[PDB]
RNA sequence: GGCAGAAGCUGCCUCUUCGGAGGCAGUUUCUGCC
């Protein structure tokens, strides 16, 4: 094996201990500000990479890998100082997780309302948060969402998983479901 | 040739009145968009 399920998670996090890798940036500046970046460059340490593997036909991460390379040329490092202990610490990923031989537009609530939106020509729904609401013991998100004449509500710990909850309702609101 | 959104996986950042909260992105599988 020479290949994982991702490959720019591991240039993604080594960033906060070098300091110059994730500088993914636009690949031109005589188009881009018109609607759409419709290319896209990386530079990691002193190194530089670009999306276009062999074809693109292959992955969608061809920019980290041919960057990821730089990260086994690293200096010492003379500064962002760090540590390598063992034989004092033991971990495992988890094992939940599964595979199918098949797929569906369908798989859940939260993907199905997105993938709905942009077969009616659309993008997103509009998102709104509420939280009106502070107790001496009790705190939580509050967010809200409308579709055209019909709103829901849901729970979370920012505004980029309190729309997970919600979405269980979204297609019951508007007959969707 | 090419991008953005959602979920699953991956992990980071900050606050806490001690209930707990607030904030991010990446990838990959679906979709749409270039």
């Amino acid at each position: 094996g020479s290949h994982m399920k991702s490959e720019i998670s591991q240039v993604f996090e080594i960033a906060l201990k070098r300091n110059l890798p994730v500088n993914f940036e636009v690949a031109r500046e005589s188009g881009p500000p018109h609607m759409k970046n419709f290319v896209t460059k990386v530079s990691v340490g002193e190194f530089v990479g670009e999306g276009e593997g062999k074809s693109k036909k292959i992955s969608k991460k061809n920019a980290a890998i041919a960057v990821l390379e730089e990260l086994k040329k690293l200096p010492p490092l003379p500064a962002v100082e760090r540590v390598k202990p063992r034989i004092k610490k033991k971990t495992k990923p988890i094992v939940k997780p599964q595979t199918s031989p098949e797929y569906g537009q369908g798989i859940n609530p939260i993907s199905r309302l997105a993938q709905i939106q942009q077969a009616k020509k659309e993008k997103e729904p509009e998102y709104t948060l509420l939280t009106e609401r502070g107790l001496p013991r009790r705190r939580e998100f509050v967010m809200q969402v409308k579709v055209g004449n019909h709103t829901a509500e849901g729970t979370g710990t920012n505004k980029k998983v309190a729309k997970r909850n919600a979405a269980e309702n979204m297609l019951e609101i508007l007959g969707f479901k």
